[PDB]
Formats: structure tokens, sequence, C-alpha cells
């Protein structure tokens, strides 16, 4: 540590780990755009931070063309900065970009780069678009079967139509800016269904209530309704895989966003040797995060010993021969809320009965 | 050993600089600011001096691995920072430059404290004195967190005695040995994180 | 299960087998229509809702 050479006085600063969790970016989209847009250069992330920013690019041409009028949906219903690039290209600059959390397709039928790009490790929860054609309910069979099953994709059925800008809006790039409006808002294990689109804009194809009932289940397409209360909302925050683990966007993204703010505080204590005193650094600053989290509302349970559990230590969690090696294992548990899907309600006439 | 993949890059002197003699400095700013047995990985370069050679990922996986390169890589946190605590050495032994720069620094501390007990005569008041100055120094690095272990029984160990380390005939020759066992810290190459939703079952 | 190549952080999620029963359907009829009824398309479950 310190060498005494000379007769003085020493001054040697001894810090301990100083570790916390930085909570950021929650919803940061990016935008295939289309191939024949000549504007975006090739296989470059061109930025964008308002529409005023988006419009030095082209400043005029708002009406026609489906990137054009995807984007100018996507400001005007949730504020955030997306990068614009090429589906050429698209799975070349994504692992190389700083957080991009949402591959949003807009309207480019990127289905097989989706798959290529996202492990189960790097995380970017991907939103599709629904099919513009007409969906019928007893053709529920065959229309499910262009999407294939995958725990980090969501598709919204109606494409939308606007007041401005005459040709039809994707669904995926107006349901991209309610994301982070809603994780902006209320926090990202909010489920990003029930909110009304700000935006001027109705569903082009009307939603029968009946056709909701055979599309919401399965590899389910969420459908988004207007109705006479709120306006026309988004009715759908189940994802495209049908099992009790990963059934809903609210849960999927929680398990995103968790998993990428521990990330970056992971970097700070890379290198650090793991006894004792380390892992009681990175066990105590994880467990405050997932406190913070708890006292949102956004993990269930009573007290906090039910809704998280976090675990290092030789023993415990890993083994002596596996610290030879110099791999130190975090077990983090989770239980995350999900949204009410179907309220039920019970009468009875036995009050006394109780 | 250890190998330093790219050659450093700076603004002055246009000339390609040499990996070793950079992280010959960060070795000796580790030892100094944070102890020896600290990694001397994950350390910015002070100097501003920039990779001439950028690293992939995947590039350092099939590199750090057998007789491992240790591989330089900027990234957007830190700049430019050095990512390998591995020697050129693949056993469960003596895998990291922590690991084995601990085990020169106790070996040449102790070796120059041994020349004031050098031909002293050994028998019970003598190894009593060889025995708690030694286990003095073995219990201030653990103290500092350079030994693993939970409590001292199990961090450390120093055996002097006839018996135990040595036999009566081998005193006849004159010659004393002295056990010392060390338990030192690795450091955290690959941090694994594993996600769970049940909570109840812990 | 998990290897290790690089140095950095990983981030692997091991989930239990999570198995729930789902209980629908219960009765949904069907009805053999009659031979001579020809607006029912020929061998084709046509489904009707109200």
């Amino acid at each position: 540590t310190t060498v005494t050479s000379y007769p003085g006085v020493y001054i040697e600063e001894l810090n301990s780990l100083a570790l916390s969790v930085s909570n950021s970016a929650t919803a940061v989209p990016v935008f295939a755009v289309d191939e024949q847009n000549q504007y975006i250069s090739e296989d470059n992330a061109i930025r964008i931070n308002s529409w005023m920013d988006y419009l030095n690019l082209i400043g005029n041409f708002n009406n026609e063309d489906k990137l054009d009028v995807s984007v100018r949906a996507y400001f005007a219903n949730g504020g955030g900065y997306c990068y614009l690039v090429k589906t050429t290209s698209l799975e070349k600059i994504i692992p190389t970009l700083d957080d991009v959390t949402l591959l949003v397709a807009a309207g480019e039928d990127i289905k097989t780069t989706v798959d290529v790009l996202c492990q189960p490790g790097k995380g970017l929860f991907a939103v599709f678009d629904g099919p513009e054609t007409e969906l019928t309910i007893n053709g529920a069979e065959e229309a499910k079967q262009a999407y294939t099953a995958t725990p980090f994709a969501a598709v919204y059925y109606p494409w939308l139509k606007a007041d401005w800008a005459n040709i039809d809006i994707p669904p995926s790039a107006v349901m991209a800016g309610v994301y982070a409006s809603v994780d902006l808002s209320r926090g990202v294990w909010k489920a990003p269904a029930n909110v009304a689109l700000k935006g001027g804009l109705e569903p082009k194809f009307l939603v029968t209530d009946e056709l909701q009932g055979e599309y919401n289940t399965g590899r389910a397409i969420n459908m988004i309704r207007n109705f006479s209360n709120t306006g026309t909302t988004v009715w759908g925050a189940r994802t495209l895989e049908d099992k009790d683990n990963w059934r809903y966007v609210p849960v999927r993204r929680l398990f995103n966003s968790v998993e990428r703010d521990i990330k970056r505080a992971m970097s700070f204590a890379m290198f650090e040797p793991n006894n004792q005193p380390t892992w009681e650094r990175v066990r105590a600053a994880i467990s405050n995060y997932l406190y913070s989290l708890w006292q949102q509302g956004g993990l269930a349970g009573s007290k906090e010993e039910d809704a998280y559990f976090v675990q290092i230590g030789k023993g415990i969690t890993m083994t002596q021969e596996q610290i030879d090696a110099g791999q130190m294992i975090v077990k983090v548990g989770l239980a995350a809320v999900r949204p009410a899907e179907f309220i039920i309600l019970q009468f009875t006439q036995d009050v006394e009965q109780r």
C-alpha cells in the first residue's frame, strides 16, 4: 500500500467501493426507416431530438411518406429522442449503440432482423405493427401465423388514420411514443395500455369486443380500441408469448430496465477482488435499488423479505472453485406486478355470511 | 509474465508507444493507491494516449484464454482502460497478476526480515519470535482485505517447531523450515447475474 | 449453462417452470346442420357468434 522512505507527512486517501445504481433512459426507441428514403445516410444512426430538430433534415413533405408521418406521430404522443437507421444495416448498428431499448418497426417488415438481434441477455424489447388489412374473427388462425412467438415483441392491430398526412400511420410508431410517455409519467412497471392517444388520430378499423376475444390469447395481438369515455385508447398489455412467466409488456420491460441499470453499476465493481468486504457493498447497493422500486409500488408483496432477495457469498450462491476461476455470482429475485387484465366483480346477497 | 495487445498511439511523440512501459506505470500507481492485491486492470490511463487498434469484444473472447493476452480496451464511461489481469499461465493456482504479485511482495518482505534472524540459534525462544513476527504481517494483510476467508484461522497459517515442520536431524544440519499459507484474493473477472421471478422460493 | 469467455458482466435469467391451469370454454357446442341446407359450405366449420 504505502511506502515510507523519507521523514515527513504522508497523505494517502483510502476509499471504500462506492456503488450506486442509476436509472435512466427507460424507453428510447430506434426507427427502422424505409429503404427508399434517400435522406437517411447509409449505415449511420442519425439521431434526432425533437420535430424542429428533425425538420432540419427535411424541411417539407410531412404529408406522404410513411416514415415521415410516423416520426411526426411519434413526437406528438410522447417525448423522446430516437435514432434513425436503414433496415438494410439494422443488425450492424444496434449492437454498437448506447441506449436502444425499443427496436420499433415503422411499417417495414423486419421480423427476421429482430429475432437475430435480441438474445435473452441483451434486452431491447421490440414492438411490431399489426397487419394493415382486415382481420375477421374466423380467420384468426391464419393471421397469427405470420408472427413467431417470442417474449420480446408486441403487435398492435388497427393501423391508424389521421387528419393530417392522409396516408395510413403504422401503429407501432404511435405506440412507441406512448411507451416513453407512460414510463416517464408513471414509471416502467405500469402497463402501457389504457392511455388515450394525445395525437388527433383515430383507428382506421373499428374493433368489435368479440373480435378481441379470440385474438387476445395465444401469441396475442393487442388492439387499439376507441370508446366514448376516453377516446381512442390502447387496450392491450400482452406480449407475443402465452405462458405464466412473461405474459405482459410491463412484466417484460421491468426485467429489461432492472437488468440494464444494474449492469451499468457492475462496470464500476468490475475488477474488484471478491471477498467479504467487496460483495457486501454489491449486495447493499443492489438491495437499495430493489427497495426503492418496492416503495414506489413496482414490486408486489407485503414486506421487503417477500418482494425481492439478493444473495452473494462464498457458500450460498457460488462455491470455492468458482472463486478460483474468478467469477462471482449474484442471484436477484423480483416479484413484478402484473396489470389487472380482467377485473371481475362477484355480487352476493349474503352479507351476514361474509 | 503478462502481455498487453494494442500498441498505444499518443498526440505528442507521434511514434507508437509500446504498451508494456505504459502498463508499468499503472502497476506502481495501483500498488501505491489500493495495494498490491488489487488487480491492475480497470484503471483509466492518465496520459492522453489512445489505443492504435480498436478492440472487438468477440476478439477478446478467444484471446483471453490459454496463455492469455490482456487487451487494452477503450469504452465511453472511463476512457481507455486496461482490461486484463491474467498472466501468461492457464492453471488454477497462478492465473492472475494480482495473485502472482502478492506472492512476490510477501516473499520479499519476509526475506528481508529473515536476514535479521539469520544466524540466531534455533530453539523454542527463537522460532516463537519468528512465528509471531511473520503472523503479524499476515494478519495486517487480512485486516486490509488482501486475504480471503472469514476468520484468521482460515486466511493464513504459519508453522515452525521441532516436530511439526522439521525433524530433529534437520536441526542438526542447521536448517529451520517455515511453512506459510496464503489465500490471496482473485479479481472478479466474470461477474454474472442470475435473475429469478421466484421470490418466496429463495 | 453459461459460458464465460471475455471479462465482462453476464446477465442470464434462469426461471423455474411456471405452471398454471386455465379454465375456459366449458360448453361450446357444434351443430350438425341438415344436409339439404345449401347455405353451409361443404366441409368447413363456419363459426357464428350471435
